[PDB]
This record gives C-alpha cells, sequence and structure tokens, in this order.
C-alpha cells in the first residue's frame, strides 16, 4: 500500500471537510510534542546527566504540549493535570480550539519504566464571552476530538475523531507516526478484568460481585484474567486492543474515584465509544457528566460493550 | 562519582579477575543484541513495511515477529562471542550446540522477549538471560544446562519500557543500566541495588483465585484486608514477568506465581525465567521460592521445566512462608 | 521568537491560500521522504547487512521521493537524474504540479562520505494537454518554490518560495525539521570562490581573469579564500551562509557546462535570486534559460551579488 | 560474522599479549565519537529554539577528555583547546599519552561540511612521573592513530601495525561496524587537494606541481580539485579514492598551519600504515621531532607516487 501517517491523514480529513486547517495544525503540533516527550521519556541525553563530559519529565511534558498548542495560533484555553488553574492563550496566538489535556499519565510509577502517557481531549469554544476556564467545562459529547500517546515498548498515538479511532506507530528513525490500525473497533466482550484489588475493603457492593463473577464464573464460563499496569494509556490501550473491562470505582481515599474527568476519563470515553464500546461512571455515561471544576474526579468503568452492560445490571440490583 | 558504560564496567571487571575475556565478550555480545532488539521492539523502519519506499511482500525478512528476531538476534550474537557451548531459550525445543570451530565455556539460558504473546497492545517486553559454566567433561550437550541456579556465574535482565535498561547482577552485584538511544550505550545509573526490606504493592494473576491454594488465598487476604490495621497493599500486575520483577526490585514488594490447573507446576520457566530473576534477587538482599524450596536450589529435569516462583522484598516472602508452612503438611 | 517546524510552516503558508492542500501534501511527502534519506545516508541498520542477526543510497533516493510524490495525489510529471525519460503519474495519483529533483547529488563520491544532497524544483502544470515531458520544459522564473536537503555533519532543508528562504534542521532525537533560519539573504560580497580548477587549461578566458583577480587581487586587498567539496548542495549552502560565489563553467568535456538546468542548476538560482543573490550563465540569467531537452546541461555563477556582478563585468571585458 | 570495534580492540589486545589499558581508551575514545556524532548531526537542537520554551568544539572536548580520564589509561592528554598539556590525576593515570583536535574543520561548521575527531596515541617514554614531554615524541613511536569522519555518515578510521581499518557508526543500535579491512591507498591517484587562495605565499616548487596537474606535461588528463577545508574529510577522500593533500609552507607560514602532534601526525600513520607517504617537504612528518606540543608542520599527503613526484619538483627547488 501507500504510506498513510498521522500528517497526511490530519491534512486530507481537514481538505475533505474543507475546514480552516486549525484543527490539523493542533494535532500536527501535538504530535511534534507528543514526539519529543517519547525521546525524553527513553532517556535520550541521559549520559550528560552522569557525566560523559565532565557534569522534570512531567514539567518538561506539560511544557513541550503547553508551548507547542499555544505557537499553534488554534488554541484560546488551555487545561493540564500540572497546571492548577486554566492558562488562557495570549490573544495575538488565540485559536477556537479548548484543549484539556494529562502530559505524563503514569510517571507516578516512572522510575519501575512502567508506560507512560500523554492523555488529550479537543473542544471548541462555543461562548461568545472572553477565553475562560467556563469554556473546558463542556461535557465529553462536545469533544470535536480525543485520544492518548503510549510510550510501552513502541509509542503510538491513538486519534478518535467522527471518522473513528486510528493508531500510529511512532518510527523513531523517521519520527514519523504511521497508520497501522485504521477505523479500529472493540470486541463485543472480552476475557480480561482491570482494576487495583487492593481497595478490597473499600469497594462497592456492586464492584465485589461483579469481580467474584469473573474470578468465579456463575454461569460455568472460563474465569476472566486479571491486568492492572498502573498506568490509564496502557491498561485501556489493552482494553481496545485485546478487549475486556478496565474499572476505577470509588473507594474511600477517593470517593468520587481518582482518575480525572476533563483528561483522563472524558478522553478514554470518546475512544471507546467511536470505537464501538462503553464508558460509565455507574450512575451516568462520563460523556454526559456536566463538570463545575477543570480537576474534578470522575469514576471510570469502560470497555467491550456487553462487559460494561453486565457490571451496569449488578448495579441496578444495588442501587436507585 | 565518574561516568560508566557496561562495555568498560564488564572489561575492567574481567581485567580486575585476572579473566580469559570469555564472560567480558559473552556479556558485551549479549547487550550488541539488547540494543537491537530495543530498536525493533520499538518499530524503528516500520516505514519500511508500509510503502515508504513501495516494497513489502518478505523483503529484509523484517516480516519476522518481534520474539523469533529477538532469538535469531541472542543466538547469532551469542554464538560469535566465542564464549558460548550450549545455548537453551524459549523459542527453540532442544538445546543448540554451538560448531566446534566457536565453542566457549559458558551455558547460557535465555529467554529473548518475554511478553511477546501481548506485545499488540504494546505491553512492557524483556530480554531475561543466565549464563552458567559447563563443569562437564562430556561432548556439549543439553545436560550442561541442567544446572541449579546457584551454580549461575552472571543473570539478569533487558526491560524494554520507558526506557529501556539493562540489569547485570553478578557476585560483585547488582548493577542496573540506561540504554541512551542518543548514543547507544548503556550508562550506570544505579550502583550495587539492594531490596527494600517490606514492601507495599502485591503482584500476581488474581484471576486464578478459584484454582489458588490455601496458603496464596490467606496472604492475598493478609494484603488487602491486613491484621496490624496497616494500610492495604496495592495491586500491580502488567502481566510481562521482566516488568513486574523490576517494579519488585525499585518499590519494593512481592510477585506471585503459583500453578493448580492450567499450568499445575507453575508456569513460568526455571531455567531461563525464575532462576535469573531468583539470582538477581538474592544478589540485591531479596527472596525467591518455590514455597517448598528456593527457585535456585532447585535440580532441574528438563530445559523448558516450570517452576513456582514467589519472589522480591524479604519479610514479604518470609511473610508468605509462614502462611506455606502452616498448610504445608 | 516562537518554535516554528517545516510541517507547520507549510500548512501556515497553504491555509493563507483558500488552497487546493496540493502543495502543502507535496512538500510534507517531500521533507517525509528527505528524513528517509537522512537516516539511510547516515547508514542506520548497516549491522544487518554486516552479521547482526546472521541472516543503492543514489536508487533508494529515488525511489522514496518517486513514491512520496506519486502518493501525495498531487504530481502529474516527475522529471530526475535518475530516469532518462520523465515520469507520467497514474491519472489516479495525478495533480497540477511537476517536480524536478536530484534525488541524490554528489553520491559519485559518496564511498568517501562526502556531504551529499536532495535538489527539487516545483512547477505547476501550465498546458491542458494531456501530462508530458514538455510540462517539465518550463523556465526556471515559472518556479512555484524550489529548494535542497543537504546531509552533512547535520540535516537541513532550505525551502525558497515567494515568502524567501527558510533554513530548517532536522533534529533527528524526534524526527523534526527545526526552523533555525528565517527570510535568510546572502551577503553582498563575500572571500571564497568554489570551482574545480583541474579545468584550467579548458577555462574561458574570463574565469581565467576573475580567478587571477580573486588569488591576485588588484585593490591590493585580501586574497580570497577557496573551498570545492565536489557536491554543489554542500558548495551552495556554504555559498549561502558564509557567502562568496560557485561557478561551474564552461570547458571542453563540459562546452554547455556539467550541472543540469532542471533540477541542479535552476533550484539553486531560485534560492540565491530569492535571498538577494544572483545566478547567470554568463550570457542570461539561469532562470530565464527556456529548456529544450529535461537533461540539458548549463553553466552556473552564483552567490553574493557584488560578486556575481565583478564576474560579470569580467565577462563583457571578454 | 559482524565484526565491531569493541571484538576487534579485544581480538587486536589478546593477539599483543596486552593488559587492557589500549582496549579501554579506545572504547572510552569511541563512546565519546558516538557523542560527538549525535550532537554535530544537532539532536536535540529544538530544545535550544523553544520547543519547551526557556560549544560543540568544547564539548567535544570535554566528552573526550572525560572519557579518556575515566579510562584509567591516559597519563598525558594535549588537545588544541588548551595550551597545556594535561596531566591526569594519579588515580586514574594509566602509561598512554594521546593527542587529539577534538572537532577538526569547526571554524565552517555552520555551513553544515564534515568535521572530524583525530587523535594519536603513545605509550609514555618516562618510568617516573608524566610530563609534556612524554607528549613531544616522534610520530614513528605511534602505538595507534586514526580519525572519525562526521560526513554523511560517521566512520573511526583506526591505523595500527595489523594496518587501517574503518567502521562505519550504525545510529540505530550505536556499534561501529568493520566494513573495510586492512585497507591500502592507490599507488596513484587523479586528485590534488589545498587551498588555492595562497597562490602568491606560495613556493616555487608547489607553484610548478600544482601547475603539472592542471596541465599535463606527459599529454595524460589533467587531475580533479578537491578541497573541503577540513583535514579529517580531505584525507579520508585522499585514502579512499586516491591522490595527494597538501597544506604546504608558505613564506607567510614557513611551519605549515596544521599542528604536528594532534592533525599532522596522525594522518601520516594512517597513510604510511596504508601504504601511502607524508612528506614536510624536507623529511618525513614521523620522523620530525617535536618541541613543542602546538607545533605548526607543512604536510604534503597521500598516494606514494604522487608524493614522490611532488619531492622530485621540491628537490630541483632545493
Ligand atoms: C474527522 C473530521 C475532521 C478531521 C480533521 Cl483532521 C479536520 N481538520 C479540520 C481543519 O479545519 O483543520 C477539520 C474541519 C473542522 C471544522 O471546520 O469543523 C477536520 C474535520
Ligand atoms: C564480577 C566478576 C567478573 C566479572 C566479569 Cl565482567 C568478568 N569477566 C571475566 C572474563 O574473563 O571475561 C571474568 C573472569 C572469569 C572467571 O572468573 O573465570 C569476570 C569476573
Ligand atoms: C508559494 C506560496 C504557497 C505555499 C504553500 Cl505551502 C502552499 N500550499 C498550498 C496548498 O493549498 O496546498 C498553496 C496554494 C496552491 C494550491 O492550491 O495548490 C500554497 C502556496
Ligand atoms: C595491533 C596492536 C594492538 C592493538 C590493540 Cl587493540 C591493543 N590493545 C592492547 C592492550 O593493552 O589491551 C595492546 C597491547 C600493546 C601495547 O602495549 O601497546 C594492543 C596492541
Ligand atoms: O495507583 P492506583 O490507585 O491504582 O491508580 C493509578 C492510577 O493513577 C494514575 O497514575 C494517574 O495518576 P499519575 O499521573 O499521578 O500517576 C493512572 O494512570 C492510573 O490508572
Ligand atoms: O497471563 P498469565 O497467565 O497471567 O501469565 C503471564 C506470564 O506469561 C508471560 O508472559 C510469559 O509468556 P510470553 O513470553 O509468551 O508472553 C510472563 O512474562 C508473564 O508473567
Ligand atoms: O567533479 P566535477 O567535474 O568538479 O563535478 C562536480 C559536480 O558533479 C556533481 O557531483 C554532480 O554529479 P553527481 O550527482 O553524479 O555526483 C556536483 O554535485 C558537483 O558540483
Ligand atoms: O582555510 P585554510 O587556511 O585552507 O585551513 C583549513 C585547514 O584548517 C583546518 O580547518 C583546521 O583548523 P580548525 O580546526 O580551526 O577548523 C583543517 O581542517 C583544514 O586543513
Amino acid at each position: 500500500t501507500d504510506v498513510n501517517t498521522l500528517t497526511r491523514f490530519v491534512m486530507e480529513e481537514g481538505r475533505k471537510a474543507r475546514g480552516t486547517g486549525e484543527l490539523t495544525q493542533l494535532l500536527n503540533s501535538l504530535c511534534t510534542a507528543v514526539k519529543a516527550i517519547s525521546s525524553a521519556v527513553r532517556k535520550a541525553g541521559i549520559a550528560h546527566l552522569y557525566g560523559i563530559a565532565g557534569s522534570k519529565l512531567d514539567v518538561l511534558s506539560n511544557d513541550l504540549v503547553m508551548n507547542m498548542l499555544k505557537s499553534s495560533f488554534a488554541t484560546c484555553v488551555l487545561v493540564s493535570e500540572e497546571d492548577k488553574h486554566a492558562i488562557i492563550v495570549e490573544p495575538e496566538k488565540r485559536g477556537k480550539y479548548v484543549v484539556c489535556f494529562d502530559p505524563l499519565d503514569g510517571s507516578s510509577n516512572i522510575d519501575c519504566l512502567v508506560s507512560v502517557g500523554t492523555i488529550f481531549g479537543i473542544y471548541r469554544k462555543k461562548s461568545t464571552d472572553e477565553p475562560s476556564e467556563k469554556d473546558a467545562l463542556q461535557p465529553g459529547r462536545n469533544l470535536v476530538a480525543a485520544g492518548y500517546a503510549l510510550y510501552g515498548s513502541a509509542t503510538m498515538l491513538v486519534l478518535a475523531m467522527d471518522c473513528g479511532v486510528n493508531c500510529f506507530m511512532l518510527d523513531p528513525a523517521i519520527g514519523e507516526f504511521i497508520l497501522v490500525d485504521k477505523d479500529v473497533k472493540i470486541k463485543k466482550k472480552g476475557k480480561i478484568y482491570s482494576l487495583n484489588e487492593g481497595y478490597a475493603r473499600d469497594f462497592d457492593p456492586a464492584v465485589t460481585e461483579y469481580i467474584q463473577r469473573k474470578k468465579f464464573p456463575p454461569d460455568n464460563s472460563a474465569p476472566y484474567g486479571a491486568r492492572y499496569v498502573g498506568s490509564m494509556v496502557a491498561d485501556v490501550h489493552r482494553t481496545l486492543v485485546y478487549g475486556g473491562i478496565f474499572l476505577y470505582p470509588a473507594n474511600k481515599k477517593s470517593p468520587n474515584g481518582k482518575l480525572r474527568l476533563l483528561y483522563e476519563c472524558n478522553p478514554m470515553a470518546y475512544v471507546m465509544e467511536k470505537a464501538g464500546g462503553m464508558a460509565t461512571t455507574g450512575k451516568e455515561a462520563v460523556l454526559d457528566v456536566i463538570p463545575t471544576d477543570i480537576h474534578q474526579r470522575a469514576p471510570v468503568i469502560l470497555g467491550s460493550p456487553d462487559d460494561v452492560l453486565e457490571f451496569l445490571k449488578v448495579y441496578e440490583k444495588h442501587s436507585a
């Protein structure tokens, strides 16, 4: 076939949509930052920190995405896990899109060299007022585009839009993201479950039951396999590729979940839905929750449609 | 205080031991293979497989799955070290006997790309290696690999995760080296590393719960429902041994792969998964048990023999063994 | 100044026009190709050919640029040093642009690891006829965009358009061309002359005097320095950065010059003229020569204005 | 099958019944070459030009210096960057003297032309304490010499008693790969290399030799001219393709420009070990007895029949 790169793809989609080119420039600018995060995560230059010539990853990742999006002339408001407040882009470098991002998700346990990621979500400013944090408090339903970069065994960018979910592998030799999986869809039912079972004594009765139904199948089926990496980008990527269910529900330390709706839960929910999968808080869809805080936390149960539905049936047999 | 590379370290250690060079050349040939596996695992040249020059079919055997390419890289690099007689791998049913002209003294049992079953999900993967000496007089055979893990000369792993790190355990201790992909050199980042006495993380597939033996079932409940009114232990299971055991060494805690049903003598293979990681653990002040015995004290009968494995922080493995000893009989 | 990339620059400049989007894809396809050539010229994977798993550069350069420009859906006619006849692109992948390129200029001496390059010149199909070789026989004054890629100590793409000349360094760590020099303009007069002096016997009288005026200055000033790599991309790039003059004039073996108008002479003349410099054949401007063959050779004297005008004064005296 | 520099230096040291110090020195120096290559190809350039908001000759020196000191194999280190010999601290002192040029050609690195790292290794003459006199040895006493070319691709050329061996860097895995074994030069070439901008300040012998190549007296083809202005590149071309490289003596530079210890001597050893020659006009570069660490020497090196022809013309004018 002829090589389809991210750059050719984002240009072709904008040209067929006869668009301005601001969405294309955002995604190009974001992927140049993802390439730079990947170089830094794989530790290029570590010899210079250890004295080859005689002589931050969280922050650098944020500084890379921030600077690359501000110089895009395509963003107005930027929300980062790292920045406690929204960034309002200077007037002269302003564009029509609001971007909610998590620069290096999983960096908590990056000392063990566990898979880390960049989670992103793009909205349009619908308001007529001056750029403010309020332009970022849109429900996931209004997402123009979303996705994640995985810095695992190789680096991959998953781009979810209305065309579908597209998977691009970084070729470090040329710095190009090669489309390796087009219009990807999730399995209707998987065989893997993912959650921290260390919060067992703190779990909701409904979670406790669903987990025991996978370990000890009532329908005399095969017991599910357990996988929990501790990095949402890695756990959710395996959920898209292999199928199954990722859960981060309420515990006690975190009674509204740990994971953050705007730049963790909402982007992943958009990827899942566009890939024929589901994503709930237990009560509603992640994409239907209207936010009040940029750093608001939210429960997430995402994956293979039938597996999310099975969970929801247990929640129903326990709640309102 | 001053910089060091894997190459310099292994060459200086061999001169300090006034040695032949065979171990030093083996370890350098193994590390050249590890930089090559890293380049391919990070998908360098994938553009050529997707028509950047418009040519796929079967090109330069780059259509090989990364577990075959990894094995072919480790096998050809080790054979050309002039340091190997017998080579055991996860990919080859019978041991490889190295042609007389390239034969050396060491037996290597290795796992070329551990976790490759799920490499579609871009899971952290690794090369696990264990180096033994031929203590036999008979013509090189598979029996030369059937040595217990106490007889090991050196052992360790390459993790292909966020970054690529070689962990090389010897009698000098465990040394951790980071691959700088800019210069193609492993940089000594962590020296004579020691595992924590007690951790706060447990790692096992709890989807095998209905088949878990009572000792595993109790120990797990002790970490979720602690007696001491302590914080419950956290759960991490990547599903790649290299990744889970690396986290056990850096953060502390316990990695368990027990048995019963499906794989009933454990799953993980003793010669090229369990023993390598047990030597790293024991050289870092950690522990590695099958429950009944220490992994390193198991005398192997087959090269693809499996073993049960509970490894990590000394106090954590000892707590498990107390629970096991109550249910042992 | 804020950071810019080649891909960002080309998308911003192409957004300015309503745009078909074809020229932006063409330039981004040429960008991807140049990074591929750069990797292969720096000898990435050579260990595979020498036994790592125990299991061309000029041709591979041509195949990459040909395939990348065919799959841009923006090219109709492709002329290359490598192919004797022009390439007429398949109807389904056809666009409005005619690209004339030298895929790896200097690769005759690439065994000594000499600096090499990719020279490119993009024209618009101006005919209503079926795409043909004749669509490449446009004068250099009709160039829409031109430039080169130098694979030397580092890889740089120099892109010339109406907006002027912009120089972008490839950061191989991230695989991105970083804009390092904006709206570049050449020095008025330099201190370096560039030509193969082994042809002194077959040299035109005027070149003989110009070189004798650089070695033995008439203004009792400092003699010029001589640099000649034998790769045009290297010599013209030095001419642009440090100033001076590059000459490949006529001789006996090459009475109409050696370097090729369409994919060597014209592309480099556009970059020089967009940077406030000059490029002459002696008789006329390189860009004003109407091509008759796609492999037509042309004499070239390019560089710093005062230097090319001093040569032109001696040409008028002879 | 696969021969790397690591396996080469280890095998050659075992064939020499050696300690392992020189092997360590060459592994350490080759780590520094890889790190210079990364910097020279501008990896990270994006961090300088603002991708996240918020020297090459000095870096090259610092890399080579620290890698040679941490090798525990050096006692005296002479660089072009330091006016005084560096006496390695007693706690990492070894038995070898290294004279090196960290980035030869860096004057003109802004034009992205080929650059290099030139090196020469001697053994300490002393049995007492190390001094600059342990570096003031003639090139005959060299144990190992060579150069790293950062051109189209990165190559380390290592010359020893075993001969001259060429290693290509695979940037993908960071290994130097044996690609040309016991290399030897052409008996006669067809390329001459010199800055002809010094034509008025030239010796009558140099004037004649250059005229014999431009205007052949034997009705042979006139020779070609190549002068990159980076010695590493010009001498590598001379080795791979043949011919002559001349940085001769002017009346403005009576002892030449290029430095005996870390430019002329190292390249004279490579030429001699490849069946070529290297003269100052009066004597062999390797036979000259150094009196100053930054001493300049004239250098005419390359294919044997070409340097001999020069010497015949030098004799006529002596
Ligand atoms: C999947 C649909 C899509 C994809 C990409 Cl990549 C796009 N890029 C641009 C652009 O203008 O750059 C647009 C049009 C956006 C607008 O006008 O609503 C666009 C639409
Ligand atoms: C830490 C101990 C060690 C480490 C390395 Cl890296 C070594 N390399 C070699 C070698 O001979 O190459 C030896 C000695 C071998 C022998 O004891 O038989 C050796 C010993
Ligand atoms: C010379 C200034 C320029 C630069 C770039 Cl990068 C351009 N890109 C595009 C484009 O639309 O692709 C155009 C307009 C011509 C078309 O319609 O093809 C364009 C013009
Ligand atoms: C081919 C000549 C050579 C090459 C290498 Cl690579 C060497 N390495 C070592 C060493 O000391 O390891 C020596 C010893 C000879 C000395 O003392 O100069 C040696 C000799
Ligand atoms: O450690 P826990 O409680 O199981 O939660 C891990 C979760 O926290 C996260 O790391 C997010 O937080 P960090 O970016 O600070 O690491 C998720 O990637 C991941 O799902
Ligand atoms: O899926 P399970 O049964 O939990 O087993 C996981 C184990 O299998 C392994 O992947 C080994 O198998 P592969 O090398 O074939 O993938 C271990 O690294 C890992 O601990
Ligand atoms: O060796 P000469 O006669 O000076 O010609 C050199 C010229 O030929 C070229 O090398 C072009 O030919 P190639 O593309 O075949 O190498 C120019 O790059 C250079 O200016
Ligand atoms: O420009 P000139 O006078 O011809 O000198 C060029 C010579 O100087 C050098 O550049 C050495 O000087 P630098 O190391 O300062 O660049 C040689 O590489 C080269 O042979």
